[PDB]
């Protein structure tokens, strides 16, 4: 298992524009398109990142690079990211690929949210973490995959990823 079969168990590939657990449009494995409410605004939005005019539908080539394209930005953002380079120089590989997941689907600004627990990420109180972590929207909102990310801080293992 690694960063990129990890996401792409969590997110999908859809290959047409959807909407997302929170009503964004989106396409590929989770790559947001816009917040807005307009398909229009979506479809401009597709085609600017893709070089074409796609009406609405991507092929599976062109989704991947955009997974490639967000995976390596997330890379990048925590470690330019002051609060959050200290951290994820702290762990071990496994749990590194967990601190990806969070930023790739809430973004930096969401996850330096998480202070009290990265905190105790950064001091290795593994128990403690995957409690207070537990305590947010994230969780209540998304409870199957934030689980999945909880038990891979936990453990330190890909556990919770095989079998599905």
């Amino acid at each position: 298992m690694n960063i990129f079969e990890m996401l792409r168990i969590d997110e999908g590939l859809r290959l047409k524009i959807y909407k997302d657990t929170e009503g964004y449009y989106t396409i590929g494995i989770g790559h947001l398109l816009t917040k807005s409410p307009s398909l229009n605004a979506a479809k401009s939005e597709l085609d600017k990142a893709i070089g074409r005019n796609t009406n609405g539908v991507i092929t599976k080539d062109e989704a991947e690079k955009l997974f490639n394209q967000d995976v390596d930005a997330a890379v990048r953002g925590i470690l330019r990211n002051a609060k959050l380079k200290p951290v994820y120089d702290s762990l071990d590989a496994v749990r590194r690929a967990a601190l990806i997941n969070m930023v790739f689907q809430m973004g930096e600004t969401g996850v330096a949210g998480f202070c009290n627990s990265l905190c105790m990420l950064q001091q290795k109180r593994w128990d403690e973490a995957a409690v207070n972590l537990a305590k947010s929207r994230w969780y209540n909102q998304t409870p199957n995959r934030a689980k999945r990310v909880i038990t891979t801080f936990r453990t330190g293992t890909w556990d919770a990823y095989k079998n599905l």
